[PDB]
């Protein structure tokens, strides 16, 4: 008895590469005006983190929860603890999924992080749809996204479970260059860096070259912090106590351009793991931005 579900995709109504990159459009000319959120930092950092833990619930063993259902909408998933401060992002997307009614929710919630990554001028995510709403009984339990206090152990540990390698792992994680932590969502306060919504190679420079020091928050947590302001949470401190970790932070650092590659394709697997997609379905899509637009 139970045998891992089957999550088929199927493209919305009548729809192509034209309408889904008028939403990619309404997401992004909505970036640059809302330029003002979170002291000026921009809805972008909280639209890449919403489609990660949209995603980050999938459990390859029977291939529950994912990005699939959008259940993110459900009262269960939307109030995770886990989730503090994601209900930001979903606001700014309620007047675009206004505009197109036709998306389905998770593939908007995708696209969302795919349009946020990509304007703040980081690398080409390919993005495929057909994602489709499932019922709020299909809603996964809490407790299924990573804590923050925990070692590199845990970190590989943890992503095994989304089919997640080594390399994926320090690639994914390179996305805490963007935004800060607020200690009313996770019980940590501070940015990573100082290019809070510019999609760069920081994390892992600041990550090799700041004078890192345990210390402890008004939450009581502990976590790291340097000189300069910045911190770093335990769990990403992890990447340069671990040696295999290691190895690869002090690649990315020495290569952006290597970082962009290895960050679009575990982006998307994320983004597209526990969807299956048929023979006939389309070609995964490359939007162009807005400033390849002249929009
Ligand atoms: C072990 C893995 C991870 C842990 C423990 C972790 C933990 C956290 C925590 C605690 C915050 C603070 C949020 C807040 O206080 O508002 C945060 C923020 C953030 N996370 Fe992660 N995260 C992990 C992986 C990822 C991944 C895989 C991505 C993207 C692919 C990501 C993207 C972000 C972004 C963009 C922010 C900034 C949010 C904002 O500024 O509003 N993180 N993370």
């Amino acid at each position: 008895i139970t045998t891992p579900l089957v999550h088929v995709a199927s493209v919305e109504k009548g729809r192509s590469y034209e309408d889904f990159q008028k939403v990619y459009n309404a997401i992004a000319l909505k970036l640059r005006e809302d330029d003002e959120y979170d002291n000026y930092i921009g809805y972008g950092p909280v639209l890449v983190r919403l489609a990660w833990h949209i995603s980050g619930t999938w459990d390859k063993h029977d291939n529950t929860g994912g990005s699939y259902g959008g259940t993110y909408r459900f009262k269960k998933e939307f109030n995770d603890p886990s989730n503090a401060g994601l209900q930001n992002g979903f606001k700014f997307l309620e007047p675009i999924h206004k505009e197109f009614p036709w998306i389905s929710s998770g593939d908007l919630f995708s696209l969302g992080g795919v349009t946020a990554v990509q304007e703040m001028q980081g690398p080409k995510i390919p993005w495929r749809c057909g994602r489709v709403d499932t019922p709020e009984d299909t809603t996964p339990d809490n407790g299924r996204l990573p804590d923050a206090d925990k070692d590199a152990g845990y970190v590989r540990t943890f992503f095994q479970r989304l089919n997640m390698n080594d390399r994926e792992v320090v690639a994914l994680m390179g996305a805490h260059a963007l935004g800060k932590t607020h200690l009313k969502n996770s019980g940590y306060e501070g940015p990573w860096g100082a290019a809070n919504n510019v999609f760069t190679n920081e994390f892992y420079l600041n990550l090799l070259n700041e004078d890192w020091k345990l210390e402890k928050n008004d939450a009581n947590n502990e976590q790291w912090d340097s000189k300069s302001g910045y911190m770093m949470l335990p769990t990403d401190y992890s990447l340069i106590q671990d040696p295999k970790y290691l190895s690869i932070v002090k690649e990315y650092a020495n290569d952006q351009d290597k970082f962009f590659k290895d960050f679009s394709k575990a982006f998307e697997k994320l983004l597209e793991n526990g969807i299956t997609f048929p023979k006939d379905a389309p070609s995964p899509f490359i939007f162009k931005t807005l400033e390849e637009q002249g929009l």
